[PDB]
């Protein structure tokens, strides 16, 4: 059976983007599965396919294979191999073992929390391969949980559920991250609270020291935990009471009483703090995605610029600004243009300490822009 | 005596850019020197000034000071302090001690080569302060050389010369960089051959392993030296026979017998190697700046694309591409859009391994764009 795409889809696969949408599929199989994709009689790639979804084609190979399933599982082995080294070296750490498209494993994500892996499948073809996935993980873990309750599964016509796949899945797990530890919650109705894409950026914070630090959009307090090691006072701000509860629990776990949580609207607080003359030696801005769609950019840009402008005005000379965006539509060029505008408007000279982004376990593909969503930059006020 | 700027010049300084051109200077001193800059009666900054040049104002402080000379030398002390830790642990290394505007020391650059400093000044005010610069460096070095032959000095009406300022300056010195050593020529007529802005990027390459590596635009062969310890064969390519002579010399100094130099035109060679069916496990592209002015960008972009497209085609699956640009006007956004275009045209999927640039000793200011000129990225063919 073959999937036939139009010229538009052909140009996309030739450029090595991994997605072809339904409107560009001329014909294809009646059921979802793994099939070769063609432009006329020309082979283009092997892909996960679903005839009932908007994102119909997700490529994983750009060369033919006698056994599509074997090929896909080869990609799985290759992804795990890239993390082998770090798992033997840092067994109690938190790492992503499989990052979907980035690892040429569209529709599959696997996270590792101190020996306990959590699998999330969002493409129909993976469902029947979950047992093989669990066995591939076995050599590296104590247990495997199938957390398959993401709403995206509804699009693929998949059932929603959360069930163990291998071993005994614990309710909570302590993860070591540099000089601190945090508690992950593997239960369905509870916040996992790991946010691994920021693992390296959080560790990077350990090199800074000072009197007062402000962690805006603190969510589970990860950045705050690391800042507490070098700062006298760390204020963790977030509008989620539940998130701040986790933050307080993680601080307690580390015996870090110098972290105080504040339930408030980030935007209002920043302006208010500046109004009453409060100053900080470091501010971390890790807001949720301000721009969902490509049409939200203009408005998002203004929102980012405002929060960054207010953060910079709170900094003393020598102050540190750690700012990020996890909106893939807020492109890296737009992001840095925005911080430059905020700095210019605040009349503060900023030196670039470091331009970062996603860690090695959250791979980015140059040819597939959507894989690059996180930007993280650190600056110092001169 | 003060420098008076118009509204436009004032807005530039308030946004914290460090330059104000002659067109925006309303009035100023009759001779070059260090003077405060004002917009009306409002103090804006302290700056190096020259009433005879297009780039009239170069700011170094945005706060007043009784003694402008003392303030400037204070900036010098602070720049050196930022390198004290690395000089203490790695005395035989090569580091930039002063990076002009980036260190708020406009018109001054100072490099350190295993205990021997080389000073290059391009602004009039620095000429009279050379002895004080030498004294500030005394605690950190064995000798200090004034390499003041850059033609840009003619714009400031300064003499061109090369002379020692402190100690006994050797003709050449060996510098240790990771697992390799290279020879620096301090003589006025020879190529220095250090290229310190690429130091950390060269070191980053020591982690890769493979059979054959290709170092294009090799210059003194720095990248090839680091690759030699990880690859069976390394081919260094450059159009300059003199440059390759230094390359062989460096290879010999390290006892590296797996590095072969090849005098050829990069563009021509890459195509021929492609047609010849040649393939490599790693290719490094470190071309000279293809763009110097903003008008050279359109054709420069095309040149970068061709060499990157050819390099990508030479890589085997799993191959590593380390590519760079030192053209300031070939902005980061244009650089990455260019590599993406090359990959798309080559029908090759690239994973982003790392996005780097200038190391800590070559500081970048967000508000002063011209300080950022180097882009270095590493990708892997999937
Ligand atoms: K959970
Ligand atoms: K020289």
């Amino acid at each position: 059976m073959r999937i036939q795409v139009n010229a538009k889809g052909a140009a996309r696969l030739l450029s090595r983007h991994l997605w072809v949408f339904r409107r560009d599929v001329v014909s294809g199989p009646e059921t979802p599965g793994l099939y070769p994709v063609y432009w006329g009689r020309r082979f283009l790639a092997l892909a996960l396919y679903n005839p009932h979804t908007d994102l119909a084609v997700r490529a994983y190979r750009f060369a033919p294979a006698e056994d599509p399933v074997a090929a896909l599982l080869e990609n799985l082995a290759q992804a795990l191999a890239r993390r082998e080294a770090v798992l033997r070296q840092d067994p109690e750490g938190g790492y992503r073992l499989v990052h979907a498209e980035g690892d040429l494993l569209p529709g599959l994500v696997v996270d590792y929390y101190a020996g306990h892996a959590v699998v999330q499948a969002t493409a129909h073809a993976w469902e029947g391969l979950l047992p093989q996935v669990a066995e591939a993980l076995r050599p590296h873990v104590q247990s495997v949980l199938a957390k398959n309750d993401a709403r995206t599964r509804e699009l693929e016509g998949l059932p929603l559920y959360v069930r163990p796949l291998l071993g005994e899945v614990p309710e909570r797990v302590q993860v070591q991250e540099g000089r601190v530890r945090y508690l992950v919650d593997l239960r369905a109705g509870q916040k996992t609270g790991a946010y691994l894409d920021q693992r390296e950026n959080r560790l990077y914070m350990e090199r800074f020291r000072g009197e007062r630090a402000l962690d805006v959009f603190s969510y589970a307090g990860g950045f705050a935990l690391h800042l507490a090691l070098g700062f006298r006072e760390v204020v963790a701000v977030d509008s989620s009471a539940e998130a701040l509860r986790r933050a307080e629990e993680n601080a307690r776990l580390n015996g870090l009483g110098n972290v105080r949580v504040l339930e408030a609207n980030a935007f209002d607080l920043l302006r208010r703090l500046e109004k009453e003359g409060e100053r900080f030696d470091l501010v971390v801005l890790d807001p949720p995605a301000f721009a969902k769609g490509k049409k939200d950019v203009e408005r998002a840009y203004r929102a980012y610029k405002e929060v960054n402008l207010r953060a910079i005005k709170l900094l003393k000379e020598g102050g540190i600004l750690a700012t990020a965006s996890c909106s893939h539509h807020m492109t890296e060029p737009l992001f840095y243009a925005m911080v430059a505008e905020a700095a210019q408007d605040a009349h503060r000279l900023l030196r670039v300490v470091e331009k970062r982004g996603q860690p090695f376990d959250h791979p980015v593909l140059l040819n597939h822009p959507e894989t690059h969503y996180l930007k993280f930059a650190v600056f110092q006020v001169l």
